[PDB]
C-alpha cells in the first residue's frame, strides 16, 4: 500500500505540474510531454527510501496517535513532501551528472526545473496549511546545507591535512546527513503536526549517526562490493575522497604504509588503485569497519530508547529506518 | 551615491553572510575566503543596472510620495533586494558559463550557493517585515519562469517551424523580461509599500515591451557591433538562436533567400556566418531595427503617461530605465 498510494499522488504532482506549464506559463504540448518523460527519468528509478520515510513516519502517528475522516489528508501531506525530497534528490542527481551542446543545456536546465518543482508544488498543495512557511524554510535551509556539505565534500583535497574523522563527520552531516535521515523524519513530523512533541535533539544526533553508519557502509561498499553486485564502478579511491576508509586507515597505518598510501591515492591507474585496496586489506579496515559500524549500531540502538520513553510512534519508524540502513 | 550606497550594503549582506558559514555552518577560514573571492568575481564586475533599478523606484517614492526618520530603511531594503537580483544574474551567468574536473565541480557548486544566497540574505535582512512572504514567493515565480525561458530558447531548434515573432516574444518574455525589467520594478514597489497603488497590467506591458526591445538590441548588436566594441564574440547565427534578425529576415526574405538563410544558419564556419551577415544586409534589416525599435519606442512612451496619470514617482523610475535601455 504506501508505495501504491507514492505513485498515485506523483500522478497528481506531475498532472499539476504539467497542466500549470500548458495553462499558466504557455508551453506547447511538445516541451510538456519532454518534460513528462525527464521528470518521469530523473525523479523515478530509485528505491524512493527517502520519500517512503515520510509516509512511514506519518502512518506511524496515525497507528500510534499522541484520528478520523482527515487520516487521508496526514497521508497525502507526507506523500507530497516525500516527492518534494525525491525531486530534491532527482535535482542532486543531474547536478552530480553536470560534474562528471544541446544535453549538457538540457542537464543544466532539468536540474534548476527539479528544484523549482519542489516550490511549485508544496505552493500549490499546501497553500493554505499552517505549516507552509516553516516546511519551506526547514527545507530551503536543508538545501543550503547540501550545496555547503558538496563544497566540503569536492574540495577535501586542495591535500591529507583534512583527511580527519571530524572532517569526515562534517561531510557526511552537511552532504548526506540533512537531507537523507533528517529532512524525511522531519517533513514526517510536519504533516502530523507533531513536530514540538519530539526531542529533536535526539532526532538530530540519530540522523547525523544514520547518515555517519550509511555513508561509512557506502564507502566501504565503492571499494569492495564489485560493479555488477553494487551497480556502478566504485571510484572513490581514484577521486582521492576523504572517504572512512582513507580516514581510518591513516590513523592506524604506520609511517612506510601512509607514504605508500599517499603516493598511490587519486589516481586512475589500475595497479595504484590495488595497491589502496591492499592497504586498506593488510591493515584489518574491513575487521574495523564491522567493529566502527557496531558501535554506531549500539550508539543508534541506545538514542532509539531515549526518543521511545516520550515519543513511541515515532521511535518505531526511526527503528525501520535503521533496520533498512543496517541491511 | 546610488553606487556608493549599493557598494556598503554589498559589504554588509557579505559579512552576514560569510560569518553565518564561519558561526552557523562550521566552515573553515580558507573556505570563507574562498568563497568572498568567488562572491566578489561572479557579483561584481558588470553595471549593477538591475539593482540599481530597485534603488530608483526607492529613491523616487521618497522624493515623489504617495517620509521621516525611516528614509535609511526604504534605502537599505531597496540595496538587498537589488544584490538578491544581482547574485540571482550571477547564479544565471555561472550556469550559462557550464554550458558553454574541480572547476566544473565548483562552478556547479557556486550556481548553487549563489541561488540560495537570495534566500539566505532575505530571510535575514527581511526577517520580521511584513512583506518577506509575498517577496519570496514573486521572486521564486520569476526564478522558475526564467528556468521555463531558458527551456524555450535552448530547445527553439528541434527546427525553423518555431522561428515566428509570437514565439520569439515568449523567448523574450519568460528568459528575459520577468527578472530583468519586472522583478527589479516590483521590488522597488515591495520595499516602499506601494504595490497596489500602481497598474501591474500596464507595468507588466511596459517590462514586456522593454525587455523586447533590449533584446531585439542586444541581437542586433550580437550580430553587426564588432567584439572589441561588444566585449565579446558575437555567436547567435553560429548557435542557431531564435534572434530578432532571424524571425523578422524569415517574413521578408524571397523564398530562394530563405532556402539560403536555412542551408548557412547554425554553423560555426566562417563563410556561411558571413553569408548570414550579407542575408541580413541585403533584406534591410538594420533599416527594419530602426522601426520596429521606434515602434517600440512609441509604445514605451505611450503607456508612461499612462501610468504617470496614477503613479507619478514610478513613471520617472521607469523613464529613466527606458533612458539607460534605448541608448
Ligand atoms: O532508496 C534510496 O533512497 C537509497 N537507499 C537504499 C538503496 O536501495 O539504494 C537503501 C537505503 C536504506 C536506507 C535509506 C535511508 C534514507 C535514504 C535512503 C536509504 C536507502
Ligand atoms: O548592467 C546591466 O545589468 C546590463 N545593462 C547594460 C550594460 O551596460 O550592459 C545596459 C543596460 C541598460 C538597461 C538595463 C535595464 C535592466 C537591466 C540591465 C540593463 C542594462
Amino acid at each position: 500500500m504506501p508505495m501504491q498510494m507514492f505513485m498515485q499522488v506523483y500522478d497528481e504532482i506531475q498532472m499539476f505540474l504539467l497542466e500549470e506549464l500548458e495553462l499558466k506559463f504557455d508551453m506547447d504540448p511538445n516541451r510538456v510531454r519532454y518534460l513528462r518523460k525527464m521528470m518521469d527519468t530523473t525523479c523515478l528509478g530509485g528505491k524512493y527510501n527517502r520519500g517512503l520515510t515520510v509516509i512511514d513516519v506519518a502512518e506511524s502517528l496515525l497507528s500510534l496517535s499522541p484520528d478520523g475522516a482527515r487520516r487521508k489528508r496526514v497521508l497525502h501531506d507526507a506523500c507530497v513532501c516525500g516527492w518534494m525530497i525525491e525531486f530534491l534528490q532527482a535535482h542532486y542527481l543531474v547536478e552530480d551528472d553536470i560534474m562528471d551542446d544541446v544535453t549538457v543545456q538540457c542537464a543544466i536546465n532539468d536540474g534548476l526545473l527539479l528544484k523549482s518543482w519542489t516550490h511549485m508544488m508544496a505552493m500549490h498543495f499546501f497553500a493554505d496549511r499552517p505549516f507552509l512557511q516553516d516546511l519551506l524554510c526547514r527545507f530551503n535551509r536543508v538545501d543550503y546545507t547540501t550545496a555547503v556539505g558538496q563544497l566540503y565534500d569536492v574540495t577535501s583535497m586542495f591535500d591529507f591535512a583534512e583527511f580527519t574523522l571530524s572532517n569526515y563527520k562534517r561531510i557526511v552531516k552537511y552532504k548526506t546527513a540533512y537531507y537523507t535521515y533528517l529532512l524525511p523524519l522531519v517533513m514526517g513530523l510536519i504533516v502530523s503536526e507533531a513536530l514540538p512533541t519530539v526531542d529533536m535533539g535526539v532526532t538530530e544526533e540519530l540522523a547525523m549517526l544514520m547518515g555517519e553508519y550509511f555513508q561509512v557502509q557506502d564507502d566501504v561498499m565503492d571499494c569492495f562490493t564489485p560493479p555488477e553486485r553494487l551497480g556502478k564502478v566504485g571510484t572513490d579511491i581514484q577521486d582521492a575522497k576523504c572517504s572512512w576508509l582513507a580516514v581510518t586507515f591513516l590513523a592506524k597505518a604506520s609511517s612506510a604504509q601512509v607514504a605508500e598510501f599517499k603516493a598511490n591515492y587519486g589516481s586512475g591507474d589500475s595497479e595504484k588503485v590495488a595497491t589502496v585496496r591492499r592497504l586498506y586489506e593488510e591493515a584489518d579496515l574491513q575487521g574495523d569497519y564491522v567493529a566502527y559500524e557496531a558501535a554506531v549500531a549500539e550508539q543508534v540502538k541506545e538514542l532509539i530508547e531515549k526518543l521511545r520513553l516520550c515519543s513511541p510512534g515515532f521511535a518505531a519508524s526511526v527503528e525501520t529506518l535503521w533496520g533498512k540502513t543496517y541491511k
